[PDB]
């Protein structure tokens, strides 16, 4: 079976991949306090309650944007699975063709989920990635990773306002100050999101699949017609494709 | 004439009103450095050249979110211009209907907002104000001030995604970094604003006209036409009826 790992500033989501399908995921916050036994042992949990050993898993694959706790999840791979993972990086293969005039600075988990998005979906695409930062990525017909739109995530966006549970208010006009900064945040997201997203369709040649990931995705896609598919696991699925071409 | 002041945790507005129209008005940031007699010294020299004298201030009106500088303003009202400033305040009398569940909760600029609005505009309306926060305030047919939404300002926004001009890129799709978060941060506000802004009038009796004010109001209402009209100094002539009133 294939570990992948995908470890975010606040979340880090764990799968394991038996027969190139995804048999198991597990969410977590990131912690920096961790160390290399901690998660050994936190991991060896997790494949236990899952009816699995280290010795199942033959190959892991990591992306991260938390430098400093790479060491401690490479030396966890290395003494409990037996395992020097692949790191997503630089060099790393990905079949990719980027015409993003930064090609180095696209994030790694832009470059997985499109991947992940043109795989499954086709293309063109518009991927929209709701985690710290939300992202809106643009395929083009030909699968050409062109760019995107940056914008500050749902959680930090409103911890910079309630300064957190995302709720539906009773009302758009709020009649009390939480209901009116609950209001702001979902729907003031879903109109980011709506009015981005018919934009870039806009400047489309062929009309693009939307296709959506991370936590909140479900939240905005209930309130809009704007996403087609919600697919919560697709920077995993990138992950185990990413391990494979590189396997 | 009267003098009136919007003091911001960022930036200041002053303004003076001779016969009841704004004759003159001057923004500044909001300094916590700076003592009672360097204000008097500014003051004095944004009077001088503008033709005018301590003297000619007969009144003073203060609206402001910044306590630890609301004494060295008073002083320097007391000192320069010999007179006690009226302070928007709990107590300050403004003849609005406040339907909203939490009226003493309402931000000060919300209430001076909708007073001048409802007298210049009429009703129902929807105030849209671009400052730290952007707010939107619905007053309904009957001019009752009945609540809003709350989002992240413009600026805070995009201070923790840069983390600043806001720029239109050449296209929505960013070809690049810089080109992808100015598309986020133009784009993505312009659609909140459209969206909260279509559901709020979703929920009115009669359809509302906009106004908004803000530094920022002109960038939007150039991208949209989701606000009527832009007033940049619905503040500063919403105080100046609190003065008559409290006069």
């Amino acid at each position: 079976m294939i570990f992948v790992l995908d470890v975010g500033n606040t979340n880090a989501v764990l799968g394991v991949f038996e027969e190139g399908e995804l048999r198991q995921h597990w969410r977590m916050e990131t912690d920096r306090h961790k160390t290399e036994d901690e998660y050994g042992m936190l991991v060896k949990q997790l494949l236990e309650h899952e009816g699995l050993s280290f010795e199942d898993v033959k190959g892991i694959i990591v992306s991260s944007v938390v430098p400093p706790i790479m060491f401690a999840l490479e030396r966890m791979c290395e003494k409990y699975f037996k395992i020097k993972p692949l790191v997503v990086g630089p060099g790393i293969k990905t079949g990719l063709n980027i015409k993003y005039e930064n090609p180095r600075e696209v994030g790694a988990d832009r470059i997985v989920n499109a991947v992940a998005g043109i795989h499954l979906y086709g293309s063109p695409l518009i991927i929209v990635d709701f985690g710290t930062a939300t992202t809106y990525c643009y395929i083009n017909e030909e699968k050409h990773y062109m760019g995107g739109v940056i914008t500050p995530g749902i959680m930090i966006s409103a911890e910079a306002l309630y300064s957190i549970e995302i709720t539906k208010p009773s009302s758009v006009v709020g009649k009390n100050t939480v209901s009116a900064m609950q209001s702001g945040i979902l729907y003031g997201y879903v109109g980011q999101v709506e009015g981005i997203v018919k934009r870039m369709k806009e400047e489309a040649k062929q009309e693009p699949k939307v296709i959506a990931t991370g936590g909140l995705a479900k939240l905005i896609s209930e309130e809009s017609n704007v996403i087609d598919v919600v697919d919560p696991f697709l920077t995993l699925k990138g992950l185990y494709m990413l391990y494979e071409r590189n396997a």
